[PDB]
């Protein structure tokens, strides 16, 4: 839960180039997720109609929702740890309306890793990795608690 100064960096040089293309990334994260752990799809009604790749590679609402998820996840990694006003509203509504397990913040997680090396492949080495990994598990670990103090199980 303590990450190094530069783990943090690492985090965040990389997080830079998810930035240039926040849309492209969020499309291929979704589509990976989707692809690594169909079971996933079916907590979105506005996408489990996309039944082949064509069909999501073409969904540009799935490139907007990527935005959208993105646009979260980059707030809270800049953070660096300190993003209880950032888990706030995400807790509430992920644990109570979408309720999504943590171990579904785990997919997300390992399709965030793998997109950042199919993207990245000469910046997105083994320390990199490591310290996004660090960061994305103080992630869960922290709005898994949050869960809990709302009052539900993640
Ligand atoms: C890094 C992890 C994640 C981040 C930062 C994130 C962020 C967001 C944000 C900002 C929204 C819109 C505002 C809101 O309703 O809170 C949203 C909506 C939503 N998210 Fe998440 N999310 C993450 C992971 C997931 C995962 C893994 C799933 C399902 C497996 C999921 C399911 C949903 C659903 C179903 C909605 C509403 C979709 C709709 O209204 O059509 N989220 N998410």
């Amino acid at each position: 839960m303590v990450l190094s100064e530069g783990e943090w960096q690492l985090v965040l040089h990389v997080w830079a180039k998810v930035e240039a293309d926040v849309a492209g990334h969020g499309q291929d994260i979704l589509i990976r997720l989707f692809k690594s752990h169909p079971e996933t799809l079916e907590k979105f009604d506005r996408f489990k109609h996309l039944k082949t790749e064509a069909e999501m590679k073409a969904s540009e609402d799935l490139k907007k929702w990527g935005v959208t998820v993105l646009t979260a996840l980059g707030a809270i990694l800049k953070k660096k740890g300190h993003h209880e006003a950032e888990l706030k509203p995400l807790a509430q509504s992920h644990a109570t309306k979408h309720k999504i397990p943590i171990k579904y913040l785990e997919f997300i997680s390992e399709a965030i890793i793998h997109v950042l090396h199919s993207r990245h492949p000469g910046n997105f080495g083994a320390d990199a990795q490591g310290a996004m990994n660090k960061a994305l598990e103080l992630f869960r670990k922290d709005i898994a608690a949050k869960y809990k103090e709302l009052g539900y199980q993640g």
